[PDB]
DNA sequence: GGCGGCCGCTCTAGAACAGGATGTATATATCTGACACGTGCCTGGAGACTAGGGAGTAATCCCCTTGGCGGTTAAAACGCGGGGGACAG
């Protein structure tokens, strides 16, 4: 079988920001499961929003709420600013 | 001639300082065991298409929170007495 895993996307991600460090397998495990914690947590205070105010969908909206509700200080911001960033190179 | 005051002497102890002790910080030697590159796939997302439906926006409406007052008696605040408790020892 099959089993999706973030492994290589990390991993190219740490390349970018340090080329000079590698990883372990219990450290890529710690990662993998921070970011799909992060994922759940995300997506269901998308879901959440989604479901407050009757809403049928989920846009970008959806996700910087859900970053500003969860990401205390500057972080929610950077973050906010990412995806702002990457929206607007996307369309 | 006796006694209080003064200064030198020895006793005692706080503390800066140097030496021993033992568990870690490093310098290689070498094992070693997963790390990441390569290969071979192949299974899930992307281009493209069909269709439609829920929100973007406009309009209404009626509703409900903000400003803005006097009044009046509950209470914050200042201060005096004092009292029991936080903390040094």
């Amino acid at each position: 079988t099959r089993k999706e895993s973030y492994a290589i996307y990390v991993y190219k991600v740490l390349k970018q920001v340090h080329p000079d460090t590698g990883i372990s397998s219990k450290a890529m495990s710690i990662m993998n499961s921070f970011v799909n914690d992060v994922f759940e947590r995300i997506a269901g205070e998308a879901s959440r929003l989604a479901h407050y105010n009757k809403r049928s969908t989920i846009t970008s909206r959806e996700i910087q709420t859900a970053v500003r509700l969860l990401l205390p200080g500057e972080l929610a911001k950077h973050a906010v600013s990412e995806g702002t960033k990457a929206v607007t190179k996307y369309t």
